[PDB]
């Protein structure tokens, strides 16, 4: 009763009972940039396996998106509104009915898993069983299994990846969205990021105190960590690609870039007003599986943004509402 | 180090290996304003329990307190920064150590229980288990008993208090602090906040527009709900009461006002440049224990703020830095 309503219009078009049902994985990446991405033009083979697929037609790239901000407290929240990165008020956005409100609504089983911080308020609204914390192992309080990989005891990203049947088999003939918010390229200290296994590009940094190590061995670390998003993410393309009885997509932006020494500037979290353009430049990646229903939109005269995030959730499920007339999506409205 | 540190020289002056233990409830309280409590002035007995623990000398009442925004998103991580309100910048606050992380690093025994939204970053780096959602019920995937009382399913304020001697049984001769994050005030909807013992000052708007009703009819449930968490707060202090074996105390702050109608404004949200005086302004007290070491410190010209609270915790548990200097206090050191 005490929430402002955007899409209080919204019903499916079709639902799991008339059609295959649809799954969606949705990763919201952490601190990787658009011009570090091999499929964007970087010098370097940060991206082999989001690469082979797009070659194959599989992963469609939308190049250099733009981030609403420079932090995850800003991003996260408004990547997931009605309300766009313009009208975007950090402070209240939970007073608004979000695109996970609406969607759940409407009967889609949603999971969020988080191996980074928690949902920014995003999930707030539903169960607390339908969020999981993923930055602890269970011992600790959370779910994570691959915690013990490496020598910071940090939990990595594809401990998400495990066992996800379980969400799916627990709701057959429902559509199903799952949000997995990766710790990916966070830093200052990258090279606790990634197991030894994308120890690739060397010497790295290991210090926390970027200023004092060679900007080089900064960056090295910091692409090394990509090379693990790049496997996190064909391992979650995988998982999808086996379930053949739904319709699947993979959808996955970062929530804002990374300075990596440009004019002396590193990290992130600038005021968007004179933030450089590292901060907010993004990667963004979609994956449809087999025999796909949806057309993928032609980048418009603006680029995309984070703004098209809820638009293209409504329109993977089918979803109508005046809310999102006249917005960009990454993925057409089937009719 | 990832964490921009401010009291890396803290240390414990004393420990419970040498004098009593402390046992430590903050209650971090929701929309309620100062001059709606009775202790306040206001005329009409909202704090009933409470008047009579000042009247006993048990609470001392700070008076009209400022918060240092209009929202928990900006508030809460502030209440319990190092920075205060002059530095702070909300979306990046928690890239910083704040006054739980030094606390738990220096063997604080931390449980915060949630029954509002959650801890807006503040226990991010401690262990999940060390944090409950209790604004959930168990089946719903969190751990408040007591949400089946009112035809709302709402959960209440005061099922985050059954068992705390869990907690206590578990932490024998540590020091401990108890986080307890209310749904107090929050509205619109205020006559969903409260169970029918507390329906007191009648009629109430059973309405969320709340333009619609008449006004003192929204006053009166915003009242009843005041009543509910004077009730909250009595049994917190006879909880603490009993626990003889310890020092004790409770510390109460709401996260920021309410506007009631004044000049046609209702809610909070509103900027703080431009935030009418209602919304900044919130009650605060202070319970000590019997035989307490503490005393109240001296008021600033101004009033106090939330910027006390972090100093305010520090002196409860008797931990020495350099950050404290110069700062406001509720209570002053032990020395
Ligand atoms: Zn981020
Ligand atoms: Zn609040």
């Amino acid at each position: 009763t005490e929430t402002i309503m955007h899409a209080n219009d919204a019903i499916q078009k079709t639902t799991a009972s008339t059609r295959k049902p649809r799954l969606v994985v949705m990763v919201v990446g952490e601190t990787a940039r658009a011009d570090h991405a091999s499929f964007n033009g970087y010098q370097r083979a940060t991206f082999p396996h989001m690469d082979k697929l797009i070659g194959l037609g599989q992963v469609h790239n939308f190049g250099n998106v733009t981030s609403c901000g420079t932090s995850a407290a800003y991003s996260v929240p408004c990547m997931f509104s009605y309300l766009g990165a313009e009208k975007y008020d950090v402070d209240t956005a939970d007073y608004h009915e979000n695109v996970i409100d609406t969607l759940d609504r409407l009967g889609v089983a949603i999971l969020w898993r988080d191996n980074n911080s928690d949902s920014k308020g995003v999930m707030n609204r539903l169960p607390a069983k339908q969020y999981q914390d993923y930055k602890n192992s269970p011992l600790q309080g959370g779910n994570n299994t691959i915690c013990h990989t490496n020598p910071y005891d940090e939990c990595r990203d594809v401990g998400m990846l495990v066992d996800l049947d379980d969400h799916v088999k627990a709701h057959a003939n429902q559509d199903i969205l799952i949000v997995l918010h990766q710790m990916g390229n966070h830093g200052p200290a990258y090279y606790k990021r990634y197991d030894d296994e994308f120890a690739q590009f060397l010497p790295v940094c290991t210090s926390s105190e970027l200023a004092e190590c060679e900007r080089q061995t900064v960056i090295n670390a910091y692409d090394n960590a990509l090379l693990a998003t790049d496997d996190f993410l064909k391992q979650t393309i995988d998982w999808l690609a086996a379930q053949t009885h739904a319709d699947t997509a993979m959808l996955y932006l970062s929530d804002h870039g990374e300075s990596l020494g440009e004019k002396g500037v590193y990290l992130h979290g600038m005021p968007k007003a004179f933030a450089p353009k590292e901060q907010l430049s993004i990667p963004a990646l979609l994956w449809l599986g087999a025999d796909t229903p949806f057309a993928v939109a032609n980048s418009p005269t603006a680029g995309f943004s984070h703004d098209a995030i809820t638009p293209t959730l409504l329109n993977l499920f089918d979803v109508s509402t005046q809310a999102t007339a006249d917005k960009t999506a990454f993925v057409n409205p089937l009719d």
